[PDB]
């Protein structure tokens, strides 16, 4: 299912000296971002650093939602993933995407300009209206 | 896209000295959840302490499921996230809404009773059934 | 709502010994998955491990994408979570489903063969065009 979705360049190395997110495949769920940096970032184990990604975007549509995700192998390899867990982007946001990068691991990591270092998803979501009712199933 | 869905207060506090989430803006994907407690919570580096939020959701229509995040100031800025990290609410659920406080970072942080300390989304799910075939592309 | 998933058994145990993911109820959101191993793995206090599930799933419609998640026991109790965080599988992707097993925690913990060690979903996902435009609200 396909959507245009607004998008401002806020750096003019995005779309240049770092490229826009893309989708490898016809088949891909999620568009990798890429770190927007002057110069590398050293990440020590356990710390966090804020990674801008250049641009802004504006979903929009309220049915509409985005989901920031790490990239399976510097999860699993590097310990390199989101410091909020998962990044959960509104229809309405109009700033920056900014990135949360956590060193979860014990191996210090160089986080390099225009490394593709997280994901985004666009999924559906669901506003709840809730209905109060009096009544209406934590090894493993 | 909107849905009605049943809520069963199960402290009274809900909805009255801790609001009942609700969504910021018309633009907003996530509801913010609140710590229903008795008392602030001292949850310290690399510790999980279980919130409950004194209310219960019966979605009902296993169309849609509802996804808990954290929040990214909390989790970019003071490492409190998820103990499970991403929460899966099943449309069957009748049970508390429980919250799985995990404090990633190296500072100690109070968890106070009425905190916006967790955010829930409601998406869309798909039931696979399995279909067996004997045949049908982890720096990065 | 129902989709027929293909699946390819790659390990002859899974469907025997080690039965093919289920959904417990008929609102139930996600398929728990099962550890493929030949003999138990002990996972070190901060250590990951990556587990195989003996199986791969082409999802084919791009329209659609998994994500992979702790179960909420494991994660918030004994502190078992996934290495990547949040997995994502791509509708083309026909690779093995892989497990990158993470304890967050301060306890070793056993990952049993046969194990329900993690769940997944199936959510409709949308691919975005982006739309360049000049222009178009981080306690807490
Ligand atoms: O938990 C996971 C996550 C991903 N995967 C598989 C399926 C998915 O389609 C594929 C790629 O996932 P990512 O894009 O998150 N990883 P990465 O970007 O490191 O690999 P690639 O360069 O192939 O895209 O790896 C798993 O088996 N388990
Ligand atoms: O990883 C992220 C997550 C969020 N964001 C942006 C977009 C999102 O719409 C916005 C707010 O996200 P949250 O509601 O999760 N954060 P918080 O509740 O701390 O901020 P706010 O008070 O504005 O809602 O921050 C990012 O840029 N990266
Ligand atoms: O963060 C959470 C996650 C789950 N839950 C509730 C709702 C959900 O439907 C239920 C079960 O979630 P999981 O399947 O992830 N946990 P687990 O597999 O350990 O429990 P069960 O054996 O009942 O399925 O627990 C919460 O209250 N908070
Ligand atoms: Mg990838
Ligand atoms: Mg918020
Ligand atoms: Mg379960």
């Amino acid at each position: 299912m396909m959507k245009k979705i607004d998008v401002k360049i806020l750096d003019p190395r995005v779309g240049k000296e770092f490229p826009l997110p893309t989708y490898a495949t016809s088949g891909s769920a999620g568009l990798d971002l890429r770190a927007c940096l002057n110069d590398a970032v050293e990440l020590a184990p356990g710390d966090t650093t804020l990674v801008p990604t250049g641009l802004a975007i504006h979903i929009a549509d309220p049915s509409l939602a985005a989901m920031m995700l790490p990239r399976s192998g510097l999860g699993h390899k590097h310990g390199i993933v989101l410091g909020n867990l998962v990044g959960l982007i509104n229809s309405d946001y109009q700033g920056q995407l900014m990135i949360s990068v956590w060193n979860r691991g014990q191996d210090s990591f160089t986080i390099q300009p225009g490394e593709r270092i997280a994901q985004m998803i666009f999924v559906p979501v669901v506003q709840a209206e809730f209905n109060l009712v009096e009544d209406f199933r934590f090894r493993q």
